[PDB]
RNA sequence: UUGGAGAGUUUGAUCCUGGCUCAGGGUGAACGCUGGCGGCGUGCCUAAGACAUGCAAGUCGUGCGGGCCGCGGG
């Protein structure tokens, strides 16, 4: 079936009288290698339970994100609020190039080259959605003339 | 169209802002520890401070008159 990755694990916190208890949130990215991503947040009160409810998530959201020989259609910039992700697409023998937040989500959408680069706020979170909103608006020719 | 990766750190936790810091590459280098050979590079970045000694620009007797020395006789 579909493929998941752990982007990001992390510990929260609320207060009360008696000191601090604790959350978990995790970041998940699953996809089909071949064209399917999607991206789940999934908090809960230990680690497992987050990890397996993002991935839960994560399968009820996905984007179509139409390859093109391994490479995105056209170049796309997404802003989600400070953060700011960039996708150039790229020949054959180039590669994945990201950090590791949007490479999870490229490689797990079956990107086999492409170009990317973060701007502003790096924050993991919002660039796995500025990310994945970027993937959602990728039009191919047959889209656009379709369009027109 | 051959080209673009980020991370640490302000909070109990969050998002943003922002500075500091790090991973890369480079040097006519220097310093420490260590040191086998070969090739090709390359080596006063400071006092354009001061310098012992030698050498780094001479050559033509097919321009000219001469002193010397050596070779053939007058
Ligand atoms: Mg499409
Ligand atoms: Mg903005
Ligand atoms: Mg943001
Ligand atoms: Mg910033
Ligand atoms: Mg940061
Ligand atoms: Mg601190
Ligand atoms: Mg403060
Ligand atoms: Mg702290
Ligand atoms: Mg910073
Ligand atoms: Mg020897
Ligand atoms: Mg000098
Ligand atoms: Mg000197
Ligand atoms: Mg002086
Ligand atoms: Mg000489
Ligand atoms: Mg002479």
């Amino acid at each position: 079936d579909f493929e998941e990755k752990m982007i990001l694990i992390r510990r929260t916190a609320r207060m009360q009288a008696g000191g601090r208890r604790f959350r978990f949130g995790a970041l998940v990215v699953v996809g089909d290698r071949q064209g399917r991503v999607g991206l789940g947040f999934g908090k809960a009160p230990e680690v497992p339970l987050a990890v397996q409810k993002a991935g839960y998530y994560a399968r009820r959201n996905m984007v179509e994100v139409p390859l093109q020989n391994g490479t995105i259609p056209h170049e796309i910039e997404v802003e989600f609020g400070a953060s700011k992700i960039v996708l150039k697409p790229a020949a054959p023998g180039t590669g994945v190039i990201a950090g590791a937040v949007p490479r999870a989500i490229l490689e797990l959408a079956g990107v086999t080259d492409i170009l990317t680069k973060e701007l502003g706020s790096r924050n993991p979170i919002n660039i796995a959605y500025a990310t994945m909103e970027a993937l959602r608006q990728l039009r191919t020719k047959a889209d656009v003339e379709r369009l027109r």
